[PDB]
């Protein structure tokens, strides 16, 4: 037959652990807490300009902290930084990252002040790069607080003019001080391309054209770097696809039986129903994963690495990766849409945050909580308290993580823009987690 078995030599999110999601997700062990509408605030200083050019209320999403190199969050100059996606509407697409900053010390969501974007309209022309002058939008990332106190981004530089091209982009954010209580951006250095896809390991937006683009249903992804460091190492950890060379999307990947776990009786009985069914060439096209590439000290490639963990069959698309050290193992977190899976008893409502854990950094990954399930939220997005790019931030001590997310408030009262939502706590202990009962944070906190 065509049966066959290869795991590359890398972790997978099988079929096995994705269809024992449904009835365990009902446990308020992995449910997202609910939330009190009747508090919920914009970011007062979300204001910005649109592609019109006028002022307005700004509507906030992606959001991720400056970190130190351990993953907890960082202190520059007594503030706590927080980078965030932002737009309008009016645009639609058009999308920019924003730096918004508050003293460590302060509490409330209003102390969140606004230094603006992080970069000007004219800063992708500056540099000699082989892709900053064809970005159309900048999408999510991480930040982190070097040895030497700069601040190091790390995002994605969206190209809506090489149908639809991702590459993960670095640049240095120069900081200063006008008064006591503002931070400003001076500007950017350091300004650089660093990974768009190999082919091999990773799949290429060429790929992605060369099959037909848009049309074939595929989804091509190469964003979300997260920064970490390990033995003293610089790496990142991004959502991706599969290239050619590492259980690539196509008809035989639905052979595979490390894509399906379980035992033979589950992979024949999956198998037949996912070939004859309705999600045959969804499965095909699907090979998200979280991968891994190393940097030099200059934050230029080093290595193209292994993935650390696929999704064949299961989803084209996991993302906002992140990862980081606990108790000397590694846990290794996605957000997925249950829309874009092909897995019976999940639906276009349900949204969770996958997590595993290894030994070591590029080791075998395995479930957290056997399934992998870590939150759950399912939300009609219509609702004011619907979150999205659920987000664990590590702390300094306890067996808690603080979970951050955006919550699209499209309520009819005011507030109604998206903002930040109610932080909430999550505890991890070896390879079980739980949603931490009654512990829900102010709007945007970052640490306890
Ligand atoms: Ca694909």
């Amino acid at each position: 037959s065509k049966d066959f078995n290869n795991s590359y030599g890398i972790s997978h999110i099988t079929r096995d652990n994705m269809v024992k999601i449904p009835q365990q997700q009902n446990s308020d062990q992995f449910k997202v807490p609910a939330f009190d509408e009747s508090t919920i605030k914009n970011i007062a200083s979300a204001k910005g300009k649109n592609a019109s050019g006028n002022t307005i209320d700004l509507d906030v999403w992606d959001s991720w902290p400056l970190q130190n190199a351990d993953g907890t969050v960082a202190t520059y100059h007594g503030y706590q930084i927080v980078f965030a996606l932002a737009g309008d509407p009016k645009d639609s697409n058009d999308t920019s990252v924003y730096l918004f900053y508050k003293k460590a010390g302060d509490k409330s969501i209003d102390s969140w002040k606004n230094a603006g974007r992080v970069f000007k309209d004219s800063d992708k022309f500056v540099p000699n790069d082989p892709h900053l002058k064809n970005q159309t939008q900048e999408w999510s990332g991480s930040g982190t607080l070097t040895k030497d106190g700069k601040v190091r981004l790390f995002y994605t530089d969206y190209s809506g003019k090489q149908y639809g091209k991702q590459t993960l982009t670095t640049a240095q954010v120069n900081m200063s001080q006008p008064n006591d209580n503002t931070l400003k951006v001076d500007g950017v250095e350091d300004y650089k391309s660093i990974f768009d896809g190999d082919g091999k390991i990773y799949q290429t937006v060429q790929q992605f054209i060369d099959e037909g683009g848009w049309d074939t249903g595929d989804n091509h992804t190469l964003r979300d770097p997260h920064y970490i460091e390990d033995n003293g190492h610089k790496y990142l950890v991004f959502e991706a696809n599969t290239g050619t060379e590492d259980g690539y999307q196509g008809e035989d990947s639905l052979y595979n039986r490390a894509y399906y776990g379980g035992n033979n009786p589950f992979f024949q009985s999956e198998k037949k129903k996912l070939l004859e069914g309705s999600n045959k060439e969804k499965a095909s096209l699907a090979n998200g994963a979280l991968g891994i590439i190393e940097l030099n000290d200059d934050y230029t490639l080093k290595k193209v690495m292994k993935p650390l963990i696929t999704s064949n069959t299961v989803t084209d698309e996991i993302e906002r990766a992140n990862i980081f050290k606990k108790d000397g193992k590694w846990y290794l977190f996605t957000d997925s849409r249950g829309s874009k899976m092909t897995i019976d008893g999940i639906g276009q409502d349900d949204v969770y945050m996958l997590g595993y854990v290894s030994n070591t950094l590029t080791g075998k990954y395995k479930p957290l909580n056997d399934t992998g399930l870590v939150l759950h939220m399912d939300l009609d997005p219509n609702d004011k308290t619907f979150t999205y790019s659920h987000f664990a931030v590590p702390q300094t001590k306890g067996d808690n993580v603080v979970i951050t997310s955006y919550m699209t408030n499209r309520g009819f009262y005011e507030d109604n823009h998206s903002t930040f939502a109610p932080s909430f706590l999550v505890n991890i202990d070896g390879s079980k987690t739980s949603v931490v009962k009654d512990r829900v944070l102010e709007q945007g906190q970052l640490t306890v």
